[PDB]
RNA sequence: AAUCCCUUCUGCAGCACCGUUUUAGAGCUAGAAAUAGCAAGUUAAAAUAAGGCUAGUCCGUUAUCAACUUGAAAAAGUG
DNA sequence: CAATACCTGGTGCTGCAGGAGGGATG
DNA sequence: CCAGGTATTG
C-alpha cells in the first residue's frame, strides 16, 4: 500500500492527487458529521483548493504613510494657531471656533456662519478684495501697513498647509530668473576662463530651449546641437546638464546637484583637480530655469503675482468666450454654462469636468468660432481659463512658500512683536521635515519606530536636534534591516568594501588556479607561499591583475619560467583588493596597510564609511583615529565613502577555527597543504568542524511555526500563500492515509491591470526621447495589450533591424521577431522581441542578429536604452553577434535549463517538504530519506498533454489543476524510476556539449513507441516503470473522473471598511458618517461596505405598532468597521441591530464563499450577505475537451499527422450539438438562468454556418454561463450575454450548509431547515 | 553558490500635488408660484478610513482563518 | 421581489534594506 | 478590471 503525492502549486490554486503503483487513484468512504441522514460519502483522492490572491502589504503602507502625513499637517496647522493664541484672542475671540467648524450647516454652527469676520459685509467686503488668497498673499508681502491679524493667520497657514516640495537642499534667490543673461554669463565666464576656441552662443535662444516643458536630457541634446564642436558628453556640456538637473562627471572629461552631500562632493573633486565661478553661475542658470518655468523687481511674492495673473487672464478670456458665445453660438450657452452634467465651463466650475476634459469639449467649439485664435494658442499651451489650486502645482519647491512667509513676517512683525520673536519658529514649522533615517517618533508601541531619544521629552519641529539623536537613530534606521550571515545566523555580514572581505574573495578565487609548465607532467595548485607571493607582488601594487601579468611578472621574474599554462581564470581575476588601494592612496602608508595588527581599526573605518551617509557623523565616529592620520589625510578620509553589504561575517571568514587543524576559513585559504579546498570544499568538508559548526549554528533561530518559516521566504507574497497551502494539503493527505508517508513528491510551480505601467513606460520613454509619437496618435492603455502597438511605441514607430521609419497602419504586414530565436529559448516576453517590418533582415535565423544590422542600429538602441524603452538585457542580446553570437554551448544551455527546475523558491518548497517528511536518523546518525520530493518544470507535464492528447482547457472548469498535479505525480515519479542517475538533477539532496544536448532533448523519449518496446523497464533493477498498453488507459480513466474534490478557500473579508467615494447628502440609511456627529443626510459620507461575514441569527424581532414578536431567521453582514463590536459581545450588537430573544448557540459564522447544497445537487457559495455564487463544477467528458482543444485551433506545420486530427474534428462535428446540450441540461439543473440560456440557444442556432473553428472558440467563451464562482458577462460570437446574478441568500437558510476541509474529503453537513420555531 | 550592471519581485521610512465632501464667498428682475430673462463662477476652512489607549507629532486596510474539543493565543487533538 | 444599469480615488518624488534571475566582466 | 453595492424601474 504504497502512495504518492503530487502537487501543482499556483498563484490561486494548489492541485493535488494521490497516487498508488499502478498510477491509479484510489478512492475512500470519509465520515460525514452533522444532522443529515448522510452519514459517510465516497471520495476520489484528487482535487484542487482554489482561493482569493494574496495581496502585498504595500496599499497597507501607502494609507498609513499618508495617515501620518494627515496627522502631522493639522499638527502644523495646531502649532501655528498655538502660537497665534493670545493675541487673536485679543482681536477676535472666535475666530479658530469658526474655522474650525466651516465644515458645519448653519443649524449645527455655535457662532456666526461666515468664517473670517463673523458677519456679511466684512465679509463679502474682504471677498471682492481679495478674489484668491493668493491676493492677500501679495498684498502681505508687498504693503507696509498693519494688518488683521486674521488675514495675517490665514495667509500664513495657507503657506504652511501646501508647503510644496523638498526636492532641492540649499538656498534659491527670489530673482535672477532669466535664463538668457546667465547662459550668456556662463559662456562669458567658459571663454574668458578657458583657454583657447571660445564657445559660440550667437544667435541662440537659450531661453526657449531650457525653459521648455522637456526631459532634463532632451533638452541636454538640444542644447548640445546647438553648439558646433560640442559633444553631448562634452565637458561644456557636462555643465549644462549640471545645470538642467543631470548630474555629470568630470572625472572622463578630466581623467542630482540638489543633494546636500553633493556640495561636499564637489568640493572633494576640486581637491582632486586643483575656476569655479561659471558653477556659481550654473546651479543659478538651475534655478533661473526651474523658477522662470513656474514665475521680480515689482515684488517680493512672484508665485503669488503668477496666481493672479492666472486669475486675470481667467476672468478677461471668460468674458471674451461668453460674449463669442452670445453672439455667434447663442443656442448652447445653457450646456456650456448651466448645465454641470455636460463637460463645458459649468461642468469645468461646479461638475466633475477636469482641465484636461474641458479642453477636449471646448477645443472644437473654438475652431468652429472666429475671433479665438489667442484662445486657442493658450488652449495647446494648456494656458487657458486655468485655475490656481492645479495637478501641475507640484512643481513649486518649498523655498517660494517660504520666500512669501519670510517676506509677510518681516512685514508684520513691526506692528506684531510676537512675529518678531517666533519669526523663526513659523519658519521651522514651514521647513521641518523629519529625516527618512529617523522614522516615526514613536515612544514604544509602533513596531515600525526605530528612533532613540537622547531626552525624554515632547518633541516639537523645534526642539528635534535636542531630544532626537539624529546619530544612533540613523545607526538603527541601517542596522535594523542589515542582511544576517545565512551560516552564522546571529552574525551581521562585512561590508562590500572591507578588507577581510576582500581578502577572502582574491584568495578563494586564487587558491582554484592551476599552472603547466615544460618540467611537470600535470597541472599543480599554487601553494601559500606562491599566493603570499602573488598577492604582495601582484594584488597589492594594481588594482586588477591580468593573466598576462601573472606569467610575466610572477612566473617569469620569480620562478624563472617562459612559457607556463595557467588554468582557473581567463585574461584577468575578477577578485581584486580596491578598498587596500584606495586606502593605499589616502594615507599613503603601505607598512600600516600591512600590519596585521591594524586590520580592526581599518574595519572600523570603512565600516563607518559604509554605514553612515552623512559627513558630520562619519568625521565623529573618525575623530577616534584623528592621531593616527595627519590633517589632509583626515579630510581625504571623511570624503571618501561606500556602499553595500557582502554575504559572509567577519566570524564565518577569519574567526571559528577547525578543531583538529586550529585555523580559520581565511587561513585555510591562504595555505591548505596540496588540497587547496576553497570556501565550498571548506564548509562541507566532514574532516573539519566547519560543516557541523554552522549546523549547531543554525538550528536555534529556526525553531518557530511553519507560517512564520513561509513568511521568511522569497517571493510573491500570493505564492507565499500558495506555499503555506501546499504544506498543510500535504498534512491533510498523509494523515488521510493513516499516517503513512508517500514515497515520492512531486511538485511543479507555475510561471510568475498593468496596462497604466505599459502607458507610464511609454510616456517616460517618449518624452525622454522628445518624440512627438503620442501628440501624433494619441492611444489608451486598453490598445497597448496589443503586443505590435506596444513594441510600436516603445520603438518610437521605426523598424528595429532597419533604419526606416514604421506605418502603423500596416502593423498586419509586419514581423515580431525573436532576438534569440525560439528553438533555442521559449522566450515570448517583450525582453526578447521585436517589431520589424520583415525578420528577414535580422540577418540568419540560427543565430544573433547579424553583425551589419548592430553596426546599423547601436546608436539607435542605446537611445532606446537611456530612455528605458529596452532593457540592458535586450540591448546585450541585440549585440551578441559583437562578441561571437550563440556559441554551441549557449546552445545547450538553453535546453537544458528548459527541463531542470533551478529555482531557489521551489528548492525552499522541496527543502521544506523533505524537512517536514524525513525526520528520522540512521546507526551513523545521517538522515533516512523515506520521502523523495521532486521538482518538474511545466514544460515537461505540458509536451506530455500535447503529446499523448490529454489536452487542457482552463475555461471549462477549474479540474485542470488537479489533473496537473496528477499528471506531474506519474510523469515524475516514472521519470526518477527510469533514471535513477537523474536523482543529482530533480531530488533534493546534497549529492560533450552535443552530447547534453541529445540527452536533455531526448529525455522523454521513453514513454513513446516510435520501434521501442511495449513495455518500458529499468535497466539495472528489470523493475517495469511503464507499461504502454495499460498505463495510458490508466491515465485517461483518471482523466475521465467527473468527482474531483474542488474546494475554494473560505476567507473572512478584510481591509478597508467601503468604498472611499465620499458621496454627497442624500436621503439613505445606506450613508454611513464619516464623522461621529456628521448626520449623513446633512453632511453625506460612505456607502458600499464590506462584509467581513455574515451571521446566521435565530430570533424574534418587533413587527407592527403592536410591537408583537414575530420569529425570524435570516443572514446578517457584519460590516468590516462592526467586526470589533460584534465580536466583543454579539448578543448586545445583535440586540441593537433589533433581534430578541436570540439563540446565541445556534448563531453560525458563515465566511465568504461557504457552501450550501439545495435540491438537485445546485450548489451555492456566499458571495456576501446578500448574494450568491455559482458552486457548481461542470464536469464535460474527456472527448468533448479534447474535441473542442483540437477544433479551437487551426492544424499547421508532424503537419501530415495533423491531418488525422482535422479528420478526427469533421468527423465528430455532431459533438457541437451534444456540448450545448450538456450545457443546457447543466444549466436548467444548476445555473437557472432562464433569459440568458436562451439567449444562449437563438445565438448558437444562429451561427450553425459558421466555421467548425470559430463555432468552438465561442462555446470555450460559452462556458463563463457555467463556470464555478461569480456570475460574469461574456460573449458569444457578437451577442453580449450579461451576466444573471442571485441578488438574494434567503434559499440557503433552509438549505444544507457544507463545511470542508482542506481537501473537501473532511465534511461537515448541516441540514439548516431544522433551525427556526 | 564570485563581482558589476540591468530587470523583476519584496519590506520600511520621509514628503509633495490634486480629487471629493459640507459650509462661507448677500445673486438680480418679473412671475403668486412653477418658470422665464440676465448676472456670476477661478478661492478658503475643515475631514480624508468610524476611531483606540498605550496619549506617542503613536496606532488603525499586509500576512493568518472549514467544522468540533482544548487553549489567552500560536497551535494541538478528532473521522 | 427580480431584471437593468451604473459605480468603484488618483499622480509625482526622495532615501534604505533585501531575493532572485540574466548577461557580462565595464 | 472584477464583482459586490446601490438605486431605479418594473
Ligand atoms: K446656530
Ligand atoms: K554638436
Ligand atoms: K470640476
Ligand atoms: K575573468
Ligand atoms: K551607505
Ligand atoms: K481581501
Ligand atoms: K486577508
Ligand atoms: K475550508
Ligand atoms: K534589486
Ligand atoms: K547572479
Ligand atoms: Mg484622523
Ligand atoms: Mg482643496
Amino acid at each position: 500500500k504504497k502512495y504518492s503525492i503530487g502537487l501543482a502549486i499556483g498563484t490561486n490554486s494548489v492541485g493535488w492527487a494521490v497516487i498508488t503503483d499502478e498510477y491509479k487513484v484510489p478512492s475512500k468512504k470519509f465520515k460525514v458529521l452533522g444532522n443529515t441522514d448522510r452519514h459517510s460519502i465516497k471520495k476520489n483522492l484528487i482535487g484542487a483548493l482554489l482561493f482569493d490572491s494574496g495581496e502585498t502589504a504595500e496599499a497597507t503602507r501607502l494609507k498609513r504613510t499618508a495617515r501620518r502625513r494627515y496627522t502631522r499637517r493639522k499638527n502644523r496647522i495646531c502649532y501655528l494657531q498655538e502660537i497665534f493664541s493670545n493675541e487673536m484672542a485679543k482681536v477676535d475671540d472666535s475666530f479658530f471656533h469658526r474655522l474650525e467648524e466651516s465644515f458645519l450647516v448653519e443649524e449645527d454652527k455655535k457662532h456666526e456662519r461666515h468664517p473670517i469676520f463673523g458677519n456679511i459685509v466684512d465679509e463679502v467686503a474682504y471677498h471682492e478684495k481679495y478674489p484668491t488668497i493668493y491676493h492677500l498673499r501679495k498684498k502681505l508681502v508687498d504693503s507696509t501697513d498693519k494688518a488683521d491679524l486674521r488675514l495675517i493667520y490665514l495667509a500664513l497657514a495657507h503657506m504652511i498647509k501646501f508647503r510644496g516640495h523638498f526636492l532641492i537642499e540649499g538656498d534659491l534667490n527670489p530673482d535672477n530668473s532669466d535664463v538668457d543673461k546667465l547662459f550668456i554669463q556662463l559662456v562669458q565666464t567658459y571663454n574668458q576662463l578657458f583657454e583657447e576656441n571660445p564657445i559660440n552662443a550667437s544667435g541662440v535662444d537659450a531661453k526657449a530651449i531650457l525653459s521648455a516643458r522637456l526631459s532634463k536630457s532632451r533638452r541636454l541634446e538640444n542644447l548640445i546641437a546647438q553648439l558646433p564642436g560640442e559633444k553631448k558628453n562634452g565637458l561644456f556640456g557636462n555643465l549644462i546638464a549640471l545645470s538642467l538637473g543631470l548630474t555629470p562627471n568630470f572625472k572622463s572629461n578630466f581623467d542630482q546637484l540638489s543633494k546636500d552631500t553633493y556640495d561636499d562632493d564637489l568640493d572633494n573633486l576640486l581637491a582632486q583637480i586643483g575656476y569655479a565661478d561659471l558653477f556659481l553661475a550654473a546651479k543659478n542658470l538651475s534655478d533661473a530655469i526651474l523658477l522662470s518655468d513656474i514665475l521680480t523687481e515689482i515684488t517680493k511674492a512672484p508665485l503669488s503675482a503668477s496666481m493672479i495673473k492666472r486669475y486675470d487672464e481667467h476672468h478677461q478670456d471668460l468674458t471674451l468666450l461668453k460674449a463669442l458665445v452670445r453672439q455667434q453660438l447663442p443656442e448652447k450657452y445653457k450646456e456650456i454654462f448651466f448645465d454641470q452634467s455636460k463637460n463645458g465651463y459649468a461642468g469645468y466650475i461646479d461638475g466633475g469636468a477636469s482641465q484636461e476634459e474641458f479642453y477636449k469639449f471646448i477645443k472644437p467649439i473654438l475652431e468652429k468660432m472666429d475671433g479665438t485664435e489667442e484662445l486657442l494658442v493658450k488652449l495647446n499651451r494648456e494656458d487657458l481659463l486655468r485655475k490656481q489650486r492645479t495637478f501641475d502645482n507640484g512643481s513649486i519647491p518649498h523655498q517660494i512658500h517660504l520666500g512669501e512667509l519670510h517676506a509677510i513676517l518681516r512685514r508684520q512683525e513691526d506692528f506684531y512683536p510676537f512675529l518678531k520673536d517666533n519669526r523663526e519658529k513659523i519658519e521651522k514649522i514651514l521647513t521641518f521635515r523629519i529625516p527618512y533615517y529617523v522614522g516615526p517618533l514613536a515612544r514604544g508601541n509602533s513596531r515600525f519606530a526605530w528612533m532613540t531619544r537622547k531626552s525624554e521629552e515632547t518633541i516639537t519641529p523645534w526642539n528635534f536636534e535636542e531630544v532626537v539623536d539624529k546619530g544612533a537613530s540613523a545607526q538603527s534606521f541601517i542596522e535594523r534591516m542589515t542582511n544576517f550571515d545565512k551560516n552564522l545566523p546571529n552574525e551581521k555580514v562585512l561590508p562590500k568594501h572591507s578588507l577581510l572581505y576582500e581578502y577572502f574573495t582574491v584568495y578563494n578565487e586564487l587558491t582554484k588556479v592551476k599552472y603547466v609548465t615544460e618540467g611537470m607532467r600535470k597541472p599543480a595548485f599554487l601553494s601559500g607561499e606562491q599566493k603570499k607571493a602573488i598577492v604582495d607582488l601582484l594584488f597589492k601594487t594594481n588594482r586588477k591583475v591580468t593573466v598576462k601579468q601573472l606569467k610575466e611578472d610572477y612566473f617569469k621574474k620569480i620562478e624563472c619560467f617562459d612559457s607556463v599554462e595557467i588554468s582557473g581564470v581567463e585574461d584577468r581575476f575578477n577578485a581584486s583588493l580596491g578598498t587596500y588601494h584606495d586606502l593605499l592612496k589616502i594615507i599613503k602608508d603601505k607598512d600600516f596597510l600591512d600590519n596585521e595588527e591594524n586590520e580592526d581599526i581599518l574595519e572600523d573605518i570603512v565600516l563607518t564609511l559604509t554605514l553612515f551617509e552623512d559627513r558630520e557623523m562619519i568625521e565623529e565616529r573618525l575623530k577616534t583615529y584623528a592621531h593616527l592620520f595627519d590633517d589632509k589625510v583626515m579630510k581625504q578620509l571623511k570624503r571618501r565613502r561606500y556602499t553595500g553589504w557582502g554575504r559572509l561575517s567577519r566570524k564565518l571568514i577569519n574567526g571559528i577555527r577547525d578543531k583538529q587543524s586550529g585555523k580559520t576559513i581565511l587561513d585555510f585559504l591562504k595555505s591548505d597543504g596540496f588540497a587547496n579546498r576553497n570556501f565550498m570544499q571548506l564548509i562541507h568538508d566532514d574532516s573539519l568542524t566547519f560543516k557541523e559548526d554552522i549546523q549547531k549554528a543554525q538550528v536555534s533561530g529556526q525553531g518557530d511555526s511553519l507560517h512564520e518559516h513561509i513568511a521568511n521566504l522569497a517571493g510573491s507574497p500570493a505564492i507565499k500563500k500558495g506555499i503555506l497551502q501546499t504544506v498543510k494539503v500535504v498534512d491533510e493527505l498523509v494523515k488521510v492515509m493513516g499516517r503513512h508517508k508517500p514515497e515520492n513528491i512531486v511538485i511543479e510551480m507555475a510561471r510568475e491591470k498593468n496596462s497604466r505601467e505599459r502607458m507610464k513606460r511609454i510616456e517616460e520613454g517618449i518624452k525622454e526621447l522628445g518624440s512627438q509619437i503620442l501628440k501624433e496618435h494619441p492611444v489608451e492603455n486598453t490598445q497597448l495589450q496589443n503586443e505590435k502597438l506596444y513594441l510600436y511605441y516603445l520603438q518610437n514607430g521605426r523598424d528595429m533591424y532597419v533604419d526606416q521609419e514604421l506605418d502603423i497602419n500596416r502593423l498586419s504586414d509586419y514581423d515580431v521577431d525573436a532576438i534569440v530565436p525560439q528553438s533555442f529559448l521559449k522566450d515570448d516576453s517583450i525582453d526578447n522581441k521585436v517589431l520589424t517590418r520583415s525578420d528577414k533582415n535580422r540577418g540568419k535565423s540560427d543565430n544573433v542578429p547579424s553583425e551589419e544590422v548592430v553596426k546599423k542600429m547601436k546608436n539607435y538602441w542605446r537611445q532606446l536604452l537611456n530612455a528605458k524603452l529596452i532593457t540592458q538585457r535586450k540591448f546585450d542580446n541585440l549585440t551578441k553577434a559583437e562578441r561571437g553570437g550563440l556559441s554551441e554551448l549557449d546552445k545547450a544551455g538553453f535546453i537544458k535549463r528548459q527541463l531542470v527546475e533551478t529555482r531557489q523558491i521551489t528548492k525552499h518548497v522541496a527543502q521544506i517538504l523533505d524537512s517536514r517528511m524525513n525526520t528520522k536518523y540512521d546507526e551513523n546518525d545521517k538522515l533516512i530519506r523515506e520521502v523523495k520530493v521532486i521538482t518538474l518544470k511545466s514544460k515537461l507535464v505540458s509536451d506530455f498533454r500535447k503529446d499523448f492528447q490529454f489536452y487542457k482547457v482552463r475555461e471549462i472548469n477549474n479540474y485542470h489543476h488537479a489533473h496537473d498535479a496528477y499528471l506531474n505525480a506519474v510523469v515524475g515519479t516514472a521519470l526518477i524510476k527510469k533514471y535513477p542517475k537523474l536523482e543529482s538533477e530533480f531530488v533534493y539532496g546534497d549529492y560533450k556539449a552535443t552530447a547534453k544536448y541529445f540527452f536533455y532533448s531526448n529525455i522523454m523519449n521513453f514513454f513513446k513507441t516510435e520501434k521501442r518496446p511495449l513495455i518500458e523497464t529499468n535497466g539495472e533493477t528489470g523493475e517495469i516503470v511503464w507499461d504502454k498498453g495499460r498505463d495510458f488507459a490508466t491515465v485517461r480513466k483518471v482523466l475521465s473522473m467527473p468527482q474531483v474534490n474542488i474546494v475554494k478557500k473560505t476567507e473572512v473579508q478584510t481591509g478597508g471598511f467601503s468604498k472611499e467615494s465620499i458621496l454627497p447628502k442624500r436621503n439613505s440609511d445606506k450613508l454611513i458618517a464619516r464623522k461621529k456627529d456628521w448626520d449623513p443626510k446633512k453632511y453625506g459620507g460612505f456607502d458600499s461596505p464590506t462584509v467581513a461575514y455574515s451571521v446566521l441569527v435565530v430570533a424574534k424581532v418587533e413587527k407592527g405598532k403592536s410591537k408583537k414578536l414575530k420569529s425570524v431567521k435570516e443572514l446578517l453582514g457584519i460590516t468590516i468597521m462592526e467586526r470589533s463590536s460584534f465580536e466583543k459581545n454579539p448578543i448586545d450588537f445583535l440586540e441593537a441591530k433589533g433581534y430578541k430573544e436570540v439563540k446565541k448557540d445556534l448563531i453560525i459564522k458563515l465566511p465568504k464563499y461557504s457552501l450550501f447544497e439545495l435540491e438537485n445537487g445546485r450548489k451555492r457559495m456566499l458571495a456576501s450577505a446578500g448574494e450568491l455564487q455559482k458552486g457548481n463544477e461542470l464536469a464535460l467528458p474527456s472527448k468533448y475537451v479534447n474535441f473542442l482543444y483540437l477544433a479551437s485551433h487551426y492544424e499547421k506545420l508532424s503537419p501530415e499527422d495533423n491531418e488525422q486530427k482535422q479528420l478526427f474534428v469533421e468527423q465528430h462535428k455532431h459533438y457541437l450539438d451534444e456540448i450545448i446540450e450538456q450545457i443546457s441540461e447543466f444549466s436548467k439543473r444548476v445555473i437557472l438562468a432562464d433569459a440568458n440560456l436562451d439567449k444562449v440557444l437563438s445565438a448558437y442556432n444562429k451561427h450553425r454556418d459558421k466555421p467548425i473553428r470559430e463555432q468552438a472558440e465561442n462555446i470555450i467563451h460559452l462556458f463563463t454561463l457555467t463556470n464555478l464562482g461569480a456570475p460574469a458577462a461574456f460573449k458569444y460570437f457578437d451577442t453580449t450575454i450579461d451576466r444573471k446574478r442571485y441578488t438574494s441568500t434567503k434559499e440557503v437558510l433552509d438549505a444544507t450548509l457544507i463545511h470542508q476541509s482542506i481537501t473537501g474529503l473532511y465534511e461537515t453537513r448541516i441540514d439548516l431547515s431544522q433551525l427556526g420555531g
